[PDB]
């Protein structure tokens, strides 16, 4: 049981030495599409890219490409698409693969600057009555109502594909209180944010994937799909300590590089889970 793990890796300080078994055990799959000249532009960062097998491909015949990945969870039934926070030229690629995938929900997991830097662009209105139209992709995006809490927002949009008068209601769930540094201290606020994302059916198989970013994608991005993944396996299996959350990562892994980027996330991903067995057991 994971429980006793923890108490073994913690009091045993020996969180560096398992991440980094993780890190060698790691699929590496090429990612020849990301690395192309034409597509330099579209990455946040030089060193995070998704594999080909994975990628999530744009409809425009033009250029396909964006810094995306479809994580598939075939024993959960979760997928989620893991990308990086939009880049100024990107914003309209973002919303044109809400819009083709299908997807309800949006999980923000960063702040638009932290430590001093722009992380993301602002890529959703700030009001009502000032919408975005994104010309490249046909797409207009408006502002219905905006639920302000303590550890994170809520807010309904309004997409509509200018080609075809359709419109969607995407939801944009965004943990403001991720500190600069390190991880949060407790993870209740952040299970009470999975919950919520989770009730509002955004995280459901009549929708398309949930789209997950931070800054990379891989972070945050990765604790959040993580402790989902983990919690669903508990609920399903007829022993729920049978779940190895190290397995479940390493599976995750094979979709996109660099899940879980410290030991210390990978910690707080084990204390996330644990606590949440808790509230579901």
């Amino acid at each position: 049981e994971m429980e006793k793990e923890f108490e073994q890796i913690d009091k045993s300080g020996s969180w560096a030495a398992i991440y980094q078994d993780i890190r060698h055990e790691a699929s590496d799959f090429p990612s020849r599409v990301a690395k192309l000249p034409k597509n330099k532009n579209r990455n946040r960062y030089r060193d995070v890219s998704p594999f080909d097998h994975s990628r999530i491909k744009l409809h425009q015949e033009d250029n396909d490409y964006i810094n995306a990945s479809l994580i598939k969870m075939e024993e959960a039934q979760r997928s989620y698409i893991l990308t990086q926070g939009p880049l100024p030229n990107t914003v309209g690629h973002f919303w044109e693969m809400v819009w083709e995938q299908k997807s309800r929900g949006v999980v923000m997991l960063n702040r638009v600057m932290e430590k001093g830097s722009l992380k993301c662009a602002q890529y959703w209105p700030q009001k009502e009555e000032k919408e975005m139209i994104f010309e490249d992709t046909n797409l207009k995006l408006t502002l219905i109502s905006e639920d302000i809490k303590s550890y994170y927002t809520v807010r309904q949009l309004e997409l509509e594909n200018l080609t075809t008068q359709e419109t969607r209601e995407i939801l944009h769930f965004h943990y403001t209180t991720w500190p600069d540094f390190g991880v949060p201290e407790s993870p209740a606020s952040f299970l009470n944010f999975l919950f919520k994302v989770r009730e509002s059916g955004s995280l459901s198989p009549e929708h398309g994937p949930v789209v997950v970013h931070c800054s990379a994608g891989i972070g945050r991005s990765g604790t959040f799909c993580l402790a989902d993944t983990c919690l669903l396996l508990m609920d399903k299996r007829k022993d729920p300590s049978s779940v190895d959350i190290k397995k479940v990562l390493l599976e995750m892994r094979k979709f996109r590089m660099g899940l879980i980027q410290t030991a210390d996330q990978l910690r707080f991903s084990y204390l996330a889970v644990i606590e949440g067995a808790k509230f579901i057991m």
